[PDB]
This record gives C-alpha cells, structure tokens and sequence, in this order.
C-alpha cells in the first residue's frame, strides 16, 4: 500500500531474457504456423472466428518497440497464439500438434527462466 513494498525484484534482465525465449521458439522445427500473421484474405472464417489473431513475429515487432510493458504481457501475447491455434485447428493435424508441441516447449523455458 501507500509507502509499503515487497522487496524490489531485479527486471532489468527481462527484455533481453524474453527476446531469447523468442529466439528459440522462431527456430524451432514447428515453428512454422506461426511465423508470420495468418493471411485473412486467404483463410476463410479466421477473421470472423479469432477475434485477436498473434503470431511470432508481431510479438517480435512488439517487444523490440517497446509495446510490452512487462514479462507478463509477453507471456499473454506467446499464449494467445497457441490458444488461436486450438481454437481452430483439429488436435489430431500437423498444426494442431505443431501448436501443443510449442505451448509445452515455451512454459518450460518460461518456468526456468523466471520461476
């Protein structure tokens, strides 16, 4: 409360530390449907369905302008993306399974850098 605080993490790190996340999730083998922003001319039903498309390199134009405020915010926006992916892709494809296989390589790295 007013003049009343918890010992000062140390987030000075935080910028760099999630631009290597990042690095790591671009270069994975299952990255691919998630490079790049789904085409909304050509996929039908996906702009009318996700109401807030994200993919990888908008959260890489994101963090390096300075848009995510916190950690917290960046692990909103990776999510968001393997939650769009569930939401339109069957679990038993190559996308849908590319979508868990990246949610589980991500958490842990995220566990393990900050927790």
């Amino acid at each position: 409360s007013m003049s009343v605080k918890k010992p000062k993490r140390d987030d000075s790190k935080d910028l760099a530390l999630c631009s290597m996340i990042l690095t790591e999730m671009e270069t994975h083998e299952d990255a691919w449907p998630f490079l790049l922003p789904v085409n909304l001319k050509l996929v039908p039903g996906y702009k009318k369905v996700i109401k807030k498309p994200m993919d990888f390199s908008t959260i890489r134009e994101k963090l390096s302008s300075g848009q995510y405020p916190n950690l917290e915010t960046f692990a909103l926006d990776v999510r968001l993306v393997f939650d769009n992916c569930e939401t339109f892709n069957e679990d038993d494809s190559d996308i849908g399974r590319a979508g868990h296989n990246m949610r589980k390589y991500f958490e842990k790295k995220w566990t393990d850098t900050f927790k």
